[PDB]
Order: C-alpha cells, then structure tokens, then sequence
C-alpha cells in the first residue's frame, strides 16, 4: 500500500561502527562465489571460491568476527551465520568466544566442502571441519564439529566437540561432551554417508550456473 | 555503508543452466496467486490459483524439479521448498528422488488447500496431500504426507509415508514406517482438527487483499 | 535470467484490506529503531525505541493484530512474528486469540529488553515478558512467557504460561501447564543467566551504528 518508497540498498555491506568495531570491514568474496541478490552478507566475512550463497541466507559479522566460509562450501536458503562478541572494551580478546583453526582466530569458521543445508544455523563461537554436512534446520553453537561429519536434519551440537567422522541422528540435541564422545560413526552403509559430496558437487555447479545469470 | 550499489533484481526467475538442466525454466504462476516481493521463486515451479507466498519464503527448483504448489495453498514466511537432484548425467530419471502423484512426476508436490506454516520446510523428494497443515518450524523430507493430516509445530517426517487423516505431535521426529503407522488420528475434538481450513480461508483472502496492493 | 524486471517495493508496508481489516494500518516505528532493508514489517505493528530488526526477519500483522515490540528489544535474523485471527465477521473479539498485558489487547506482545534470537518465532496469541531471551530456533505459540526467562535454543512453549524467572532446556517442547510449572529457575550460576543483558546491550548499540549507515 502506498509503497512507502522503493527500498534501495546493497545486500553486501560493511558492518557498522560500534564500541567493539572502530573500523568497519566489508566482505572479501572470491569472484567465483555466487551471492544471491536476496541473501545478506555483512561485515568482516571471508567467502571462498565456488561457494553458493542461496536466497534468504544471512551472514552477519558485526558482533563476533571474523566469519569465514571455505572453498566449495554452500550456505543454503535461510541459513544464518552470526556470533557472540569477540572483543571487549578495555582491550580485545574475549577468548571464550573465539575459535582457533590452523593458527588463525575466527568467530565462526566454516571449512572447505561444507554444506550448511536449508534453514540450519551456525552461531559463533563455532568451527565446522571440512567435508561435513550440517543438515536442514540443524544447529551448531559454541561447538567444534570435526571433518567428515553429518548433522542429520534437526540435530544440534551446543557447547561440545564432535569428533571427526561421526554423525548426529535427526532431532538429537547434543549438549554434553560425554554424549558427543559416544556418537555413531559414519560408515560406507550409513544413509548420509555420500550426501555431502553430492551436495557440494551440485552447489559448486549451481554457483557457476547462477554466476552466468548475473 | 557506502551502499555498494542498489542491488537490482527480480525475485521470480529462471533456474540456471547446469549439467542436469540444459534448458532453463521460469515459474508458471496463476494470475490470482500473490508472491510477496521479498519471497523468492526460482526455476521449474508451478504455483496454483489463490496461493499466498509470504515474505522470506524461498521456492527453488534448480536441482530436483519440478516443484508444484496446488490451488488455495499457502507458503508462509521463511518456508523453504527445494529438492534433491532428479536427473542424472547419462540420461535423466533418478527415480528414488522423484515422487509420483496422479500419474505425474515431481521433485516436490504440495497439494491443494495445504498450509506450509511459518519457517517450515518440505524438501524433495516429497509429497503433501490436500488439506494438510504443515506446522510452524516442521520438516518433511523423503516422505509422503497424506491428505487431511496435521504436522504440529516442530514435528518432522523423514523417509516415511504418513497415512491420511493422522497427526504428528509437536516436537516428534518420525523416521520409521513403524512409527508413522502408529500415529494418532485427527478427530473432531483434536486441538488442530479445524486449524487447516481456517488458515486456508484466511490465506486465500490475504492473497486477494495483497494482490489489490500491487 | 532475463531479470523479469527489477522488483521495486517498500519493506515497511500497510496490511491489506480483508474481511477482518476494513481499514489498513501502517507500522508505527520509533525513529531510533533500525529496520534492516532486507527485513519485512507489515501492518498494525508497534516497534519501540532502540530496537534492532535484522535481515530476513518478518513481522506481519495482517491477521491477528496488533503486534508490539517493546523498547530495546531485538528481532534477529529470520525471526517471524505473526498471529491467529483476532477478529470475527459478525463483530470483532476472538478473545481466545487475544493476549492482555497492562490493560491493552495484542495479538503478539513482545516486552522491553527482549531478545528474539536468530530464526526463533513467536506466533500469537502470545506474550513475552521483559528481559527474556528467546533462543535460537526456539518457538512460542499460544503462550505467555514471563519476565526474566530464558528459552534455550530449540526449546518451545505451546499453550502454556512460563512463570517468571524460569528457563526451558535446549530442545525441550513444553506443551502442558504441569510441565511449565516445574521448569528450573534462572540462578546466578546458570549458563544463560547473563545472556539476555549482554545481547540487549549489544543490539541497542548495533541499532545505533546501523542507523548511522542509512
Ligand atoms: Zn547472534
Ligand atoms: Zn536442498
Ligand atoms: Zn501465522
């Protein structure tokens, strides 16, 4: 009604100046990544090559920072990436909210060949190791998910470390290290054992096809 | 900041050319459906009459296709529809990812008078029968939900067939046919027994009112 | 592809004329609130001072109304606010879908200093009392959540009243008053005991910083 205006704006933007961010940062996005026009990418974000960011995803590095998404990974529709404050006001380092991967600090670290499937969320401090599938509507927060893992749909990892090569059964919310330690292993015969590689192959190809439409 | 540009684009678009999609398709949307400007609808999609598609929904038919949404159905805010690859690269048919309804093949089939309530998701291969309510934040994947069903909020159906007229209690994740077979029946006295008809009546009327604003 | 057009529109709009809404309403938003350009705010909505509304949130007051969001509260990315019909067609009051707070009627009432964290949802009829954190992916519907509460991530409150100062453990879906009555108390040592105040401080400051970018 009356169409207030026409709402003009860029969906890829710098974060705002705040008490913890004196110097604004703009996303560093590989020329081969595809960012949908209806996705949002704000602030100190690194996006790797051949990544596909789908409609309605929101990657916002304005509190905890930086947020990194490795090569050939995909951030599906409605996926949110955001993180707890990583810097104080007396100095910086709020170490409990900072994750460390290959000698570098991140608020959120999403490795290479990782699928963040539709409506999932990874909230920092968090790390997700290469070749892992984070299923539809799943949730990772204050956790480190190893490589070659599978979070089935609606699973969650909160305050834990998921060892390499394990999976979390659909609907299960893992909140203790004891339970993370006991998760089942991905084997050749497991139902999601080949899911991530298929999804990554598909999404690298969708990123290229969509790049050819812009 | 600096407003990179002004991000110009159409929210109703064709899917990209890929190895499994040599010929791009654009959505076929009944003139009486309403697509919110902040919803996204991509690729080989059929949208029926009087359907309301709300803000932030994402209907994306660029992998598995086609995605159909029957007459007088509604796709609420933040709802995602997407599907696994339905075609190979040696020919087409990836039959396990294709659902069959009234002699036609679909990646996702949403019947008539179906409510996909806010932030729910239906991921193909999947079918949802007429007059069913898919509740807020619910999830359907690799499943066939019968007609006159009710997925309460946060329920899920994965790899199963939900018989006609049953409901899934809030929060319950159904992953086996044994459990789907035992779901409770919708009766006149059940709390969500009249919910879908009310929602459909409302949403057909919202679609018309919103059409009068464009 | 072919970019149908350029999709021009306002993300802050009036609700449509319907059988239950003869007179359209436009949002009343305090000059100090920040509404992201990729959020949607429709209809009879009141937004308080210093509120931050993030990308992909959808606040839609076109069925049940009004929807109020108190001062210094935040509506994070992908959060949906919507509500069941509050008025009939023979008169108005559908009292079971109307919540009452300080002598005023609302379809959804979000108090002051409340955090609706990413991808959560509050569906009316519902009220959320001051200083409460509604966690990531959580859900509140047909419920009254007291003040100083914490809904951990993926918790839910449906058809219940959550007493003041209690929390709901991650993943738990509370559907009966008996269970709401037995929830645990927020104590100084509880893991989310200081979470809301931190989040509100942060989000008031982000709202101001983002306002300085528009
Ligand atoms: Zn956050
Ligand atoms: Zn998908
Ligand atoms: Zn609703």
């Amino acid at each position: 009604m009356q169409e207030i205006t026409v709402d003009e704006f860029s969906n890829i933007r710098e974060n705002p100046v705040t008490p913890w961010n004196p110097e604004p940062s703009a996303p560093v996005i590989d020329p081969t990544a595809y960012i949908d026009p209806q996705a949002s990418v704000i602030g100190e974000v690194t996006i790797g090559a051949n990544v596909m960011v789908s409609p309605m995803a929101s990657i916002r590095s304005d509190e905890g920072m930086p947020i990194f998404v490795g090569d050939r990974s995909n951030v599906q529709d409605g996926v949110v990436l955001h993180a707890l404050e990583t810097i104080n006001e007396e100095g910086e380092p709020i170490e409990d909210n900072i994750v460390e991967v290959d000698g570098k600090e991140y608020a959120v670290y999403i490795g290479n060949n990782v699928s963040l499937a539709h409506q999932s969320q990874v909230h920092g401090p968090a790390a997700v190791g290469d070749d892992t599938f984070i299923g539809m509507q799943a949730f990772v927060f204050k956790s480190k998910v190893g490589n070659n893992c599978v979070l089935e749909p609606r699973s969650a990892a909160i305050g834990v470390t998921i060892p390499d090569g394990r999976y979390i059964p659909a609907g299960m919310v893992v909140t203790s290290q004891a339970e993370a330690d006991k998760l089942p292993e991905v084997t050749d015969d497991y139902a999601y054992s080949h899911t991530n590689e298929a999804v990554v192959y598909v999404n690298v190809h969708l990123a290229e096809g969509y790049k050819e439409t812009s």
